[PDB]
């Protein structure tokens, strides 16, 4: 029958196994080919290599063997200084990237051939402005990791100047993780009410700090710009009397999604979890759970477009690729109810703008869905 | 005798002449090789190719080209995504990379081969901050243009948590020049002590229209976060009452840079300036500064390195070369006094954090120096 | 069938085309002989002569020459001492003299033979005086250029001694045109309401010098007192919260009006206007609206009295005019509605007091009628 | 001999005798040509015409029939209308004008023909306003006649915007003599310090009605703008307690001088003035002591020019007169020691700027020399 290479660029686990992505890529490969339904007669092939994440030099290399071999689109690195570095060979060539996680777009790149189905910060903290106006807040501190933070919530910073809030904006202490001379002047500062813009790995960490420290009563809120809180173990805080308010866009009430999450942790099942550090055993990233959603949303694209033969394009002898402008015109059409909801692109831009979120908070039974975000909509909080 | 080439990779204007930067290249080549205290037997030749500074794979292409043909060092491209393509390269094949503009590092990017000869902003940052606490504001508004002037500026934006401040950070209007649906909101809202992160281009443009809307007054006082405050015709604005803080990094004291300065406006000629602008004829830019001083800053690294000779070297079989690990410590421990000044590294980082700004102003007679800023001691404002 | 000569004196002009005033003097009269309704069976002709208006004995031989070949009204110098003696010749030789500009009557002149169609200061400052009454000031500056001026201002200046004003009384620096030093002690003193005497040649250069000091801001309040405020570029000025009142005679929303207004912009297009001015393009002047409404006036006063025939009287052998004393008569007791408006004299002398005035104000859409000035009603102000 | 005529044009008395400055200028030419240190050899006789002064066209005709018949000199009309035509025509031909009296220059008039003898207003409102911060004035009330006063006394009405007086500008009821309803208004808002713009048959006028009102106490101070004030009888003023200051250009100190005013007074003895008047008998006027001054300012000229000759000139043939340029030069380079003063020109302009006043004031026993003005030094006022 007729094969379909893909192509993938992930990161190169030295001693353990592979990544959260890079199997999330080889579960819905071997997921979409095995089903009927989806891609009667098409096999789709994968063509996965290994870089640093931080050499924009290796990603380079790495996509051009692809490109040399063969691919009908690019799955791409998950840094922004390589994403960047293969968007533009993507770009040249006419082959499709697709994205999985926010990088900076400079304001002025002609790019084309790119969407990205990680959830807009255009939108997403358009989200959490939403929280702090229904929550009546009007003092907030804003505490982000790395400098990139300041992009991603701007438009919450932005908005001391509309609204009447007070923002105060810290940063965790970089090349360490001991958080508590941060922790220490936002108790001294009466700073009751915080926004971290952290990973869930760095959020899950300065939960026990802020325990240590004391600030886990029933006088400090938390909001989490993360999609992953859904996933930190929350027995020590759950009796405190702590509100920790966040967001989730992997629709975990859907019986097909939480059929899938239970295939995900059974067939896994390799690098068990550390014990000291809370962050649960059985549950899927949101980095994950974007790319199971990636491989489908282009396996739209291929259903609706037959005769689709694999060339082999060279980064040297610069020619671009055939039908690669209709083809990513599809994946821009594209609608499909993933793990992660209603996924719908731009068409300006290929950035998930409108999506569906869930905002959940922490009760005495544990993180509790009491709401819903969209855009068009805004907070339907009823719970 | 001994040649050595550079290279460059510089803008690529179509239907004008060559860019600013690119004259300040080959101006500063052709200083070097007629002088003879400054590398009495070494003939300096150059390898200039132009990219669209959008395109990180045409930047990553004219590199490698560069680089087959045998250079000594990358002056590089003068954008972000594009400068971070060739650092990468560079940083794999072992040639220099000189860096003449600013650009966000990553923080965990292990990239040794490259220095960056543009004032750091964590050193410029805390520069500004000593002004809005010499001019006694409690009340400060910073108004950027791009979303990576949050990074530039983040010093600033996380210190009403240290001090006494009160920032309303807003943004320029994108896709538009007219800044007066902003302006009429900074009126209302009495926003009268205001910092602009803008280039010379835009800083220049809205003062037009913060001259129209009645904003250049005697109550209104702003700062501006670029090195190209003195280019600025202010002859509209000498008489207003208006005071127009800044800095100054070229060295326009000195008889040896005025000399230069002289000799850049008389052999150039070409490129006359739009005469509805303001930004006036005969200065030179500090993006040009720094590229007439890049050259220089690596000519002391070539005198002190004798029997250095050009490689070819290939990018897919991939050999770093052989002399760039010695000559990159020999760039970077190199002191020169340019025409911005003392030019020293970092030696962590390849970065500019020592260096001497003029903190200049606005009276009635144009602007004027009123005092020194450096980062041992801070202001010397004794005018 | 019948001739009728008019006589005109009028400025030389050495290069350029003729003046505003003669140009609408040879408008007004090819416009009523090629109408039918007005003048049906009488054809003007005219006999323009071109003096320096700073010499009385020149104005004084050409008005002799004009009487020599015979005229039947003289519309006379457009200035104090050159009107002032032909005044006195058409009081002698019976002839009427008509005026369109202001000069000042001295009290004890027996003339009959003259009437005047500019608005007369004695209910043109009173027109000021409502305003700064309606805008509830308190202090106000009189700003005016030539000494004259004081004559024209008395019911101005004559009145803190009613009401509860306090005049401060300034002059524009003579004998230059930098007005600068004069508004900084207005700046320093604090005056914000400001009285302008000038002509719109001189009010138009003094707000780029207000602009210029920073004084055209939401604090200032300017009120002009020349009837073509209209006629300003007011482009710079309209964001900037200024507030810029005046008065408009030029009767601009009557269709019949700018039909004319329409027509002379299209048919003269000589002497382009200086692009750096501000003063747009298409405009009548008021000095040149009185003028075409100078010649119909009288032609009203021609129709009412047939079988009258030019005669060539002398200076030298001094004889009255026979039909002048009816004729005379016939003028001063004529209704018009002109491009001015209604008409009327006043019986005692030839003063337009009774006038209709539309004080206009500076919006930010431009400059609009906010009301109407009427010297038997007063300030009709309601928009 | 030598004969040389002079030309004046004065005003048509219908009944009675000739004018004030009629008889000066026949008794000064009567003294001229008897005297034999001024004037040796050249007899002058003289060709006096009448007018109304207040027809500019009756003093057009008689000043070229003067200058048909042939004069050296024009003494002019004493009017500001018949003054200012007759200046163009002496412009124009080339003969002097001499003028005694002061008149409107309109600013830009290129005229140079002509001379002016009355104290320029320009240093004699100065004068006064030297007197308003010797007496500590800070409420100050200008009483003015006719229009033409505020032009007189400018210099003296834009200083409230340097100084700190109050002006309240006020002026006499026109058509009338009565001006007991502006002294009520003076009594009831407390106006106790008054400069009074009259001359001196009108400062006389209304001092008895400024005592029928009893504003004539010992808090009443009034400056007087007229350099007749030495001519008023004031014995019903004397012992009231008020004060009257004024100023005194005739020199009645000299011997010389007051042989001349006591020839004045027995000589003439026509005309007996109104006994219930006062204004004394035996004076003469500053009117007629100028114009006595005028004809030997004149004759200084004709003294340092030999050879002159009187030419035949006509106004409608037009040529200028030879010897005119050379002589206007040496009037306007004359010193002489008059019945005023000293009488020294301008050379820019025909004024005089400088000359020497005599500050008077009334005490109990009359008028009173208490100080000395000078442009140069300005208020000696040691007594
Ligand atoms: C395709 O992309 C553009 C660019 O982001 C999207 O336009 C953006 O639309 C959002 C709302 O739909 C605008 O954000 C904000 O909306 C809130 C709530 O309605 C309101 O406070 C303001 O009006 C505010 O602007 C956003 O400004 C706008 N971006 C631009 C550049 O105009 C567009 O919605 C996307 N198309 C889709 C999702 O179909
Ligand atoms: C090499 O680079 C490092 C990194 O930028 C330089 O260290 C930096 O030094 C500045 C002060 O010179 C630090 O800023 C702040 O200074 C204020 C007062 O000036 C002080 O109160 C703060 O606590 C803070 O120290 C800056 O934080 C610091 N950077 C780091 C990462 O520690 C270093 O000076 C450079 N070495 C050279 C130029 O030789
Ligand atoms: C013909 O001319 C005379 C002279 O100008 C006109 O008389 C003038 O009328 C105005 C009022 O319309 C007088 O102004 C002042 O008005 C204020 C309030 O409006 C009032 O309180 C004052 O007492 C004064 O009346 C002006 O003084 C007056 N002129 C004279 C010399 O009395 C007359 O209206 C004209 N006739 C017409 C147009 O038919
Ligand atoms: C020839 O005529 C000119 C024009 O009037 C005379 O210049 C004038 O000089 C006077 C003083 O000499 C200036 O007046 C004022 O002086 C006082 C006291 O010194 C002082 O407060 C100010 O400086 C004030 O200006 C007057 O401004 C000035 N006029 C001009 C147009 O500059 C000149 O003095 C005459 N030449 C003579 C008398 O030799
Ligand atoms: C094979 O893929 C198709 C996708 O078209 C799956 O069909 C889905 O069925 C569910 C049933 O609840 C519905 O949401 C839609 O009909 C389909 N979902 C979509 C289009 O998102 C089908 O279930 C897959 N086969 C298996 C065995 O899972
Ligand atoms: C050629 O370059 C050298 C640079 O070393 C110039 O020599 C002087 O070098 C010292 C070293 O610090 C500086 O302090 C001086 O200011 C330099 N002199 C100058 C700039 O005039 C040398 O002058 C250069 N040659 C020419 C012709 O300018
Ligand atoms: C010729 O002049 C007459 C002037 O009377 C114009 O006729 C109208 O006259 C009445 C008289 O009051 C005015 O109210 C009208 O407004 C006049 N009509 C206008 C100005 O259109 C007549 O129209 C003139 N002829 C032309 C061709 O304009
Ligand atoms: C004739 O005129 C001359 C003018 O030169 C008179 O001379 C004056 O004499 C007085 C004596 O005190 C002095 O002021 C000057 O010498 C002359 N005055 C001037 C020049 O102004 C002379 O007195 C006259 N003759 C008679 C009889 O009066
Ligand atoms: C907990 O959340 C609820 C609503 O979500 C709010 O009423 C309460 O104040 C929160 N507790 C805090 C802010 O300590
Ligand atoms: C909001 O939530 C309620 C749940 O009761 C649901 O019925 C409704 O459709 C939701 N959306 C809107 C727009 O109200
Ligand atoms: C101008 O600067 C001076 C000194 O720093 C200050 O007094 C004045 O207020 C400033 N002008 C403003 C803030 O408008
Ligand atoms: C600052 O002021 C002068 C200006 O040149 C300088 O000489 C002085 O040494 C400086 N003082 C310091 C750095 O303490
Ligand atoms: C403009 O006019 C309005 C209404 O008369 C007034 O409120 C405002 O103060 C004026 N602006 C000034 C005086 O600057
Ligand atoms: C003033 O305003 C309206 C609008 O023109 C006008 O109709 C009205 O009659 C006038 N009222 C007076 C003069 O009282
Ligand atoms: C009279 O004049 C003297 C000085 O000339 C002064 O002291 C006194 O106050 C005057 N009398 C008044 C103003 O009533
Ligand atoms: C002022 O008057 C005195 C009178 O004693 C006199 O001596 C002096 O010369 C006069 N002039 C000046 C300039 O002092």
């Amino acid at each position: 029958t007729h094969v379909l290479r893909f192509g993938g660029i992930f990161e190169y686990v030295e001693s353990g196994p592979m990544g959260a992505e890079e199997l999330a890529f080889r579960f819905a490969v071997n997921t979409i080919n095995r089903n009927r339904t989806l891609l009667p007669n098409t096999t789709l092939t994968y063509d996965t290599q290994k870089i640093n994440l931080y050499d924009s030099f290796e990603a380079s290399k790495k996509a051009c063997d692809q490109l040399s071999l063969g691919v009908a689109a690019i799955f791409g690195p998950s840094h922004s200084s390589s994403a960047n570095a293969v968007q533009s060979i993507c770009n040249a060539l006419g082959v499709p990237h697709i994205q999985t996680r926010w990088k900076h777009q400079v304001s002025d790149n002609k790019d084309s051939f790119y969407v990205s189905l990680y959830p807009d910060f255009s939108s997403l903290s358009r989200a959490i402005l939403d929280l702090v106006q229904f929550f009546k807040w009007k003092t907030v501190t804003v505490v982000y990791d790395d400098s990139t933070g300041l992009i991603r919530l701007q438009e919450l910073i932005k908005a001391p100047s509309r609204y009447n809030l007070r923002l105060k904006i810290r940063q965790l202490p970089a090349d360490t993780k001991d958080a508590k001379p941060l922790l220490k002047e936002m108790k001294r500062g009466k700073e009751f009410h915080v926004i971290f813009d952290c990973s869930h790995e760095m959020a899950a960490g300065i939960l026990k700090q802020a325990l240590a420290m004391g600030m886990m009563t029933e006088y400090y809120h938390y909001i989490f710009t993360t999609l992953d809180l859904f996933a930190l173990d929350v027995e020590p805080y759950r009796y405190s009397g702590v509100n920790m308010t966040g967001f989730r866009i992997l629709n975990t009430e859907n019986t097909q999604v939480s059929s899938i999450i239970e295939k995900w942790s059974m067939e896994r099942l390799q690098a068990p979890p550390k014990p000291d550090s809370g962050l649960l055993d059985g549950f899927m990233t949101t980095d994950a759970a974007l790319m199971y959603d990636a491989v489908h949303v282009v396996s739209v694209a291929v259903q609706q477009f037959p005769q689709m033969t694999v060339s082999s394009l060279q980064c040297n002898r610069h020619k671009p690729w055939r039908f690669g402008t209709r083809f990513m015109s599809l994946i821009k059409e594209a609608h499909w109810e993933g793990l992660t909801g209603r996924i719908t692109f731009n068409k300006t831009n290929g950035l998930r703008t409108d999506f569906d979120l869930d905002v959940i908070s922490l009760k005495e039974e544990g993180l509790e869905k009491i709401g819903t975000w969209d855009p068009a909509s805004g907070l339907n909080m009823t719970e």
